[PDB]
RNA sequence: CGCGGGGUGGAGCAGCCUGGUAGCUCGUCGGGCUCAUAACCCGAAGGUCGUCGGUUCAAAUCCGGCCCCCGCAACCA
RNA sequence: AAAUGUAACA
RNA sequence: AGCGCCGGCCAACUCCGUGCCAGCAGCCGCGGUAAUACGGAGGGCGCGAGCGUUACCCGGAUUCACUGGGCGUAAAGGGC
RNA sequence: UGAAACUCAAAGGAAUUGACGGGGGCCCGCACAAGCGGUGGAGCAUGUGGUUUAAUUCGAAGCAACGCGAAGAACCUUACCAGGCCUUGACAUGCUAGGGAACCCGGGUGAAAGCCUGGGGUGCCCCGCGAGGGGAGCCCUAGCACAGGUGCUGCAUGGC
RNA sequence: GGCGACACACGUGCUACAAUGCCCACUACAAAGCGAUGCCACCCGGCAACGGGGAGCUAAUCGCAAAAAGGUGGGCCCAGUUCGGAUUGGGGUCUGCAACCCGACCCCAUGAAGCCGGAAUCGCUAGUAAUCGCGGAUCAGCCAUGCCGCGGUGAAUACG
RNA sequence: CCGAGGGUAGGGCCCGUGACUGGGGCGAAGUCGUAACAAGGUAGCUGUACCGGAAGGUGCGGCUGGAU
């Protein structure tokens, strides 16, 4: 009866991908973006998933502008689709000189895996 | 369909022709300089040589077949 | 001869 | 007997809820876990069969200056 | 010659105090230079970042964090983790009601804690040759107030 | 049980890479401190850690205590060595209720890296640096190569 | 005859609208470089001309509202 939470979402079993992005703020949020990939990596290890990093791009001041991880595991999309959203991080900021309290956002978008095959065969019934 | 040129680390190229030895640049990784990043400095890692087969003692290299890439040609009615 | 430092100063 | 208001201008202050959200806002600005500025309450101030809002006119605006302004550097001397 | 839509709550002049300048002048400090010995390489000790972990408690973050809080982590310390337990409780001030107070000595179970339990005599001022009747010395049991928290905020603070 | 983890990364230190050195034996010269379930003379057993005896000292009295470099002699002969002392095997001691994780010390055996360190970087202007040992706080014991002190020997250089 | 108006033709002005295109204003965050403010690291500004991803550069002349 607890698989009315996860058995309701078409494909809540495909090896999903996590698409994390920096955002408002910049350096601070790129720091927070790298913090948030670490957060989901340690998450996925403590849950039997495979921590499979497909594409990075590190930020130029300090941190990550964007990342994509393959959460290669079982039922992975069910758990991480309820992680889709923009994660605000209100926090206290280290890149601002006089130590001011700042807000910086970064997102986490989550999708499953499809066939990704666009090789439709030409059949003489319709030519 | 024809002719002839290519495929070699993450990227772009060199290496073949006169076989044994795969190099350069950028990147990547560890260290330094800086308050910090870039730049720079020191050290390091990195290639089934498109595949099948095989020339030879030995193939990235030589010779066939296939597979993608590039150029040219495809005329006279 | 040598670049840059965003976004919340009581 | 109701309506507006109680951060400054501008008269009237506390408690709770909230926690850059929900919202306020005429200007300056309020709200990121002790908010007299948001929402409710208690209390208070101002009017009263009215109280506020929007629109428009004059005023404040000597901010088109007749009364009554300016032009080196603030906007402003025409190139002669 | 010369607009408007739209937009902002300013754009501005001069002067002041700072701060800064790959501006200047004059000075100082093992700042450089002059030297001598090191670190960075090795093995080890130690702290830290990470990573790992059930936990590898927590803080310190350029100089001015990193043999720093730690001038002594095997248990204790210990604030973390796992497991076994306790509920006015390891500790304060209470008020109320039952036991006997008070203190020492063993038995069972158990890793220990804890749970269970068998021992034994309470002064006082007192009716006491008498059963018996306390008060409050301190403990035990049941309550209700309360305790307790190295849980957060050093960006609410004092102190250092 | 963990704070002691370990593909890695940085800071602080210890010991070194040797001949101005290492080892053995003998022999000198300090200061500041600490010490009554404490400091332990001296004796004996053990190669030893240590153990068993046992005097003294509320300590300018007695004890820790030997200071070490140094000095005098002997060995080593330039080698990864009589340098270096990591790592590991085995056997023991002591503290402690208890040394698996996770103690210090002794003995036999083993005897690693390291041939003076890239970019870079630290300290010190005189009894200083360098080097040598001694004490204490904490403390059952100790992971102290740390810290706070103490004295011994004792430089180089500063144009600017 | 004139004449409301209707019709034919041609102009003028104004408004709405149009594939596409030019630049402009706003922005809590992006990319590239760092032109100006200190002599801003090539003094700055300027009219003009040519040029360049971009701020901008250079020529000619001018101003000081230019440090030493
Ligand atoms: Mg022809
Ligand atoms: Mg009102
Ligand atoms: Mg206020
Ligand atoms: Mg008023
Ligand atoms: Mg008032
Ligand atoms: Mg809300
Ligand atoms: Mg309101
Ligand atoms: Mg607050
Ligand atoms: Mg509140
Ligand atoms: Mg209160
Ligand atoms: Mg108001
Ligand atoms: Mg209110
Ligand atoms: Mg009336
Ligand atoms: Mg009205
Ligand atoms: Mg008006
Ligand atoms: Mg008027
Ligand atoms: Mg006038
Ligand atoms: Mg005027
Ligand atoms: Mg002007
Ligand atoms: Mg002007
Ligand atoms: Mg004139
Ligand atoms: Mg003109
Ligand atoms: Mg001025
Ligand atoms: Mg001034
Ligand atoms: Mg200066
Ligand atoms: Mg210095
Ligand atoms: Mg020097
Ligand atoms: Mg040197
Ligand atoms: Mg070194
Ligand atoms: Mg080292
Ligand atoms: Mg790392
Ligand atoms: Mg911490
Ligand atoms: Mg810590
Ligand atoms: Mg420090
Ligand atoms: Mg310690
Ligand atoms: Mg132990
Ligand atoms: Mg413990
Ligand atoms: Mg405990
Ligand atoms: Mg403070
Ligand atoms: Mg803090
Ligand atoms: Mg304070
Ligand atoms: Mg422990
Ligand atoms: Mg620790
Ligand atoms: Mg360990
Ligand atoms: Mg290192
Ligand atoms: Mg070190
Ligand atoms: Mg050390
Ligand atoms: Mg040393
Ligand atoms: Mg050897
Ligand atoms: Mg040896
Ligand atoms: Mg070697
Ligand atoms: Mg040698
Ligand atoms: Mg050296
Ligand atoms: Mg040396
Ligand atoms: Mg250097
Ligand atoms: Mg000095
Ligand atoms: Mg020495
Ligand atoms: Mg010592
Ligand atoms: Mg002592
Ligand atoms: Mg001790
Ligand atoms: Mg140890
Ligand atoms: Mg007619
Ligand atoms: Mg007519
Ligand atoms: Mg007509
Ligand atoms: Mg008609
Ligand atoms: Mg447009
Ligand atoms: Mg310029
Ligand atoms: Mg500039
Ligand atoms: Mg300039
Ligand atoms: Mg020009
Ligand atoms: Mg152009
Ligand atoms: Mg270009
Ligand atoms: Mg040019
Ligand atoms: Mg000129
Ligand atoms: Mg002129």
């Amino acid at each position: 009866l607890e698989f009315r939470r996860m058995f309701s979402g078409e494909y809540d079993s495909a090896d999903c991908y996590l698409d994390i992005q920096a955002g408002s703020g910049g350096t601070e949020a790129q720091d927070w973006a790298s913090m948030l990939e670490r957060m989901y990596l340690r998450w996925a290890e403590s849950r039997g998933f495979k921590t499979e990093i497909i594409e990075e791009s590190e930020g130029e001041v300090a941190g990550i502008k964007s990342v994509t991880i393959k959460i290669s595991g079982d039922y992975a999309y069910g758990w991480l689709r309820t992680e889709t959203g923009v994660h605000r991080l209100v926090r206290k900021s280290p890149f601002d000189s006089g130590g001011r309290r700042h807000t910086s956002f970064s997102s986490a978008f989550v999708y499953p895996e499809v066939d990704d095959d666009i090789d439709i065969e030409i059949n003489p019934a319709d030519l």
